[PDB]
């Protein structure tokens, strides 16, 4: 049960976040 295609696991801050955190990838 890990984070969401919506917000994905960082290694800063140890948690899922909004995947980019930023207005389109790339």
């Amino acid at each position: 049960t890990p984070c969401v295609p919506a917000e994905c696991f960082d290694l800063l801050v140890r948690h899922c976040v909004a995947c980019g955190l930023l207005r389109t990838p790339r």
